[PDB]
Formats: structure tokens, sequence, C-alpha cells
């Protein structure tokens, strides 16, 4: 497919994209793209 827009990521778009998403380690930074956080083993959770 052909797209000519830069798809510059704006903050005003994130709220509408993530209105139904309540995750803390994933947000819809784009339409089909995501911003994620790397996982860690829960065995390290004992330090809290």
């Amino acid at each position: 497919a052909e797209v000519d827009g830069d798809q510059r990521i704006l903050i005003r778009s994130l709220d509408y994209l993530n209105n139904d998403i309540f995750s803390l380690s994933r947000i819809k930074v784009g339409l089909d793209e995501f911003a994620t956080i790397k996982k860690a083993h829960f065995s390290k959770m004992v330090s809290f």
C-alpha cells in the first residue's frame, strides 16, 4: 500500500487510541503499532 503522511506521533492522539485500553505496559502509540515495556521475572518482585 501507499502512504505519504509522516505519521508523526502526537500526544493528542494517544488518549483517543487508548480510551479502551487500561494496560500499564502497552499503549497504542499508533493505529497498528504499540509501545511496550520489557518484561522482568516475577521472582525479583520480593524486593518490594
